[PDB]
């Protein structure tokens, strides 16, 4: 099976499924962010500050690092960022 992890905006949980897997955060963070804006019925007005990810609690995930050294198959994920709604 492909890669695929789930990214909690806030209040909020995204699937992420990696086509191969070999995506940097950063790439994960842009698809996620854009999904869930578009997944909470929102648009291209409000503001939206991607702080960084974090596995829970013994983890953390930053723009750099790959998928495959730092999500797992099936795996969910903190996201911390800002918003002006």
């Amino acid at each position: 099976s492909e890669f695929k992890v789930t990214v909690c905006f806030g209040r909020t949980r995204v699937d992420v499924p990696c086509g191969d897997g070999r995506m940097k955060v950063f790439s994960l963070i842009q698809q996620a962010v854009t999904r869930y804006r578009k997944a909470v019925a929102k648009d291209p007005n409000y503001w939206i500050q991607v702080h960084r990810l974090e596995h829970g609690d013994g983890g953390i995930l930053d723009l750099d690092d790959i998928l495959c050294d730092v999500a797992d198959d099936k795996d969910r994920l903190v996201a911390v960022f800002d918003e002006q709604d």
